[PDB]
């Protein structure tokens, strides 16, 4: 693979951050109430991914200088008596970065923590390498149990070169299809790697079981085509997807994933179809869709925006994007593409 020395250790950096999260959705009290704490669950898993993240990539990857694009800094660790949550992730960090073989005797302080936290703290742009991660996509998800992520993405000169993502929650086989109705499996948690010109890889998460390669769906006519939608998102600009669908006149039943998983599922070949459409002011952020771009990418998907052209991840940490993204195989988004144009250029400009 391309960047086969940056791709081991971000899958390795990655995988390590999913048992952190792992290690606190299974510590949800197993109940329904978790206790009836605050969102400390969530912050604390975020800052703990991002900071195994970050202290993983630094130690593997000692030939480069470090820089993270990451939305978080350690600003809420330092107000207040904070060291309940403070002091409750270093030992929570401390304990996954255990197993390791490489810090040892390292044992990192709180003091520690929070400057892996801050040394992460870049912008992008066209010039230059950066990582760009996303410490936990899907929050809701995390908590109620369903699916969540890890997205771990890399950028060379502006360009994408290399998607992580870290499923703990999604399963191997075909989550769309729902016809399996087979017992739990109990193969669950994959992991979706891929670095520019080298393919797709799926592999089982914290599992020594060789990856497999693997393709988007070889649908050819939109009505057996799948969408993926929210779990929980009701409206989101349904109106465009829905006339586009309308259009097409799919047929078949959606896809919910809540969480950036949904790219990991499209790249194996369970749905045929993803349009997001973000709300008016929103500004879509790069660790949202760097790192599934790719794997969607190097599995044979076409990820666009509304007309036509390639996301541009060079810009900073926001994307400029026509009104959407379009992602699906090079059969159905030439008609995607007329279908959205349509759709775009009918209800939506009719308000006029
Ligand atoms: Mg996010």
């Amino acid at each position: 693979m391309a960047y086969e020395k940056e791709l081991d250790a971000a899958k390795k950096a990655a995988s390590l951050a999913a048992r952190l999260c792992q290690k606190v959705q299974k510590a949800l009290l197993q109940s329904d109430v978790q206790s009836k704490s605050d969102k400390s669950p969530v912050t604390v898993a975020d800052y703990g991914s991002q900071a195994v993240v970050s202290l993983v990539l630094e130690k593997e990857l000692s030939s480069e200088p470090f820089s993270l694009v990451a939305e978080e800094d350690s600003g809420d660790l330092r107000k207040d008596g904070s060291q309940d949550t403070l002091e409750r992730i270093t030992k929570l960090v401390n304990d996954t970065l255990a197993t390791e073989e490489s810090f040892n005797g390292s044992t990192l302080s709180t003091d520690d923590l929070l400057r892996a936290i801050d040394c992460g703290t870049s912008e992008g742009g066209p010039n230059g390498r950066h990582w760009v991660l996303d410490p936990i996509d899907g929050t809701k998800g995390f908590l109620r149990g369903d699916q969540y992520a890890v997205a771990l993405g890399l950028l060379e000169e502006g360009k994408v070169v290399l998607g992580v993502l870290a499923c703990p929650n999604l399963p191997l086989a075909s989550i769309a299809g729902n016809n399996k109705n087979k017992s739990s499996s109990d193969e669950i948690g994959c992991l979706f790697f891929a670095t520019i010109g080298s393919g797709t890889y799926m592999q089982l998460l914290d599992s020594k079981s060789s990856p497999v390669k693997v393709q988007v769906s070889s649908v050819e006519n939109p009505e057996e085509a799948s969408f993926f939608e929210s779990f929980e998102g009701a409206h989101s600009l349904h109106d465009l997807s829905s006339s586009i669908a309308n259009k097409l006149g799919v047929k078949a039943p959606p896809v919910r994933i809540d969480s950036q998983a949904k790219y990991g599922a499209l790249s194996r070949g369970d749905g045929a179809i993803y349009l997001r459409f973000p709300h008016k002011g929103y500004r879509e952020k790069i660790w949202d869709h760097v790192a599934g771009a790719i794997v969607v990418t190097e599995a044979g998907g076409i990820v666009t925006d509304a007309a036509g052209k390639p996301l541009d991840f060079s810009k900073g940490k926001y994307l400029d994007l026509d009104t959407g993204i379009i992602v699906a195989n090079e059969k159905l988004m030439p008609l995607l593409l007329k279908a959205v144009r349509d759709s775009i250029a009918e209800q939506e400009k009719a308000s006029a």
